[PDB]
DNA sequence: GTCGG
DNA sequence: GCTGATGCGC
DNA sequence: CCGACCGCGCATCAGC
């Protein structure tokens, strides 16, 4: 809130980049000034004190220095106004909508939520779900909905088998007061590096209804859609389950706890440390070093030890 | 769009 | 009918 | 001043 104005504008820039220009490199300069300066404790006066800051450089503090001086920019402006700009930055909100799809749709002259209504026959799957619950998957989910998930989730599990663990990872793990989404990580002991296992979760999650859409599914990734059990009916939320091998959990939930900007921020220092760090593995690239805490990749790469709840960037 | 090389 | 190409979310 | 800034799992479909 201390530069609110600021992170908002760069934010919605940043979708611009996104999704209109399809320029992701740009996407994700915005993001890392939105966030370099979210993290900066004083109050900006000027584009010259924001340009101090790294990923702040010459056209985002004059960007700055107009949105001090008038309230607004320009740019966003005119990009609000452009029709086409408008419609694809809109489109893009539906999930399966992306840059490529938005702006086909556009050209078409499918433009609005009615417009993809009467056009569904030119949506696949994953859009036919997306815009049935375009309104549900914008709302947030308060944490205290996460922990009857977590709990429905984790018993569940436990129920087709009791070896699996399954660990909330991303802002909940974080300790944030509400979600976008819930996404968990499994692991069971006969899944290692080396060695149907996530279709017998789902399909349970399934049989108590608390899965109720799905959107992708593989052997070790699925996204889809569930809802608690109720009343008004709870809104229906996304969920992502990601199955990895046991003897790479740590690196794994390391990752999915993220957040993305820190994971980043993370991957970059690794490298200026002589180490390379995935999803999966921390390596010198060499072979994958030992782990058996989160703080061990922290301890390799030296850095002081962030709990979950530090690493929201 | 930014920054290290 | 197949599959390389690519989109999407991450 | 010029390139790196992750790269992958899963779904779809244009071009044979
Ligand atoms: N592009 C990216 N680069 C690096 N890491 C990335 C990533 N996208 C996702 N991640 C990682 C970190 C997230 O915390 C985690 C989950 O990604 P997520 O898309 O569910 C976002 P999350 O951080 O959970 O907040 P929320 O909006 O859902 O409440 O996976
Ligand atoms: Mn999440
Ligand atoms: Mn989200
Ligand atoms: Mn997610
Ligand atoms: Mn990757
Ligand atoms: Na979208």
């Amino acid at each position: 809130t201390l530069n609110g104005g600021i992170t908002d504008m760069l934010t919605e820039l940043a979708n611009f980049e996104k999704n209109v220009s399809q320029a992701i490199h740009k996407y994700n300069a915005y993001r890392k000034a939105a966030s370099v300066i979210a993290k900066y404790p004083h109050k900006i006066k000027s584009g010259a004190e924001a340009k101090k800051l790294p990923g702040v450089g010459t056209k985002i503090a004059e960007k700055i220095d107009e949105f001090l001086a008038t309230g607004k920019l320009r740019k966003l402006e005119k990009i609000r106004q452009d029709d086409t700009s408008s419609s694809i930055n809109f489109l893009t909100r539906v999930s399966g909508i992306g840059p490529s799809a938005a702006r086909k749709f556009v050209d078409e002259g499918i433009k609005t939520l009615e417009d993809l209504r009467k056009n569904e026959d030119k949506l696949n799957h994953h859009q036919r779900i997306g815009l049935k619950y375009f309104g549900d998957f914008e709302k947030r989910i308060p944490r205290e909905e996460m922990l009857q998930m977590q709990d429905i989730v984790l018993n569940e599990v436990k129920k087709v088998d009791s070896e699996y663990i399954a660990t909330v990872c991303g802002s909940f793990r974080r300790g944030a007061e509400s979600s976008g989404d819930m996404d968990v990580l499994l692991t069971h002991p006969s899944f290692t590096s080396e060695s149907k296992l996530l279709h017998q979760v789902v399909e349970q999650l399934q049989k108590v209804h608390f899965i109720t859409d799905t959107l992708s599914k593989g052997e070790t990734k699925f996204m889809g859609v569930c809802q608690l059990p109720s009343e008004k009916e709870y809104p229906h939320r996304r969920i992502d389950i990601r199955l990895i091998p046991k003897d790479q959990y740590y690196c794994g939930v390391l990752y999915f706890t993220g957040s993305d900007i820190f994971n980043k921020n993370m991957r970059a220092h690794a490298l200026e440390k002589g180490f390379t760090i995935n999803e999966y593995t921390i390596r010198p690239a060499g072979e994958p070093l030992p782990v058996d805490s989160e703080k061990d990749i922290f301890d390799y790469i030296q850095w002081k030890y962030r709990e979950p709840k530090d690493r929201s960037e």
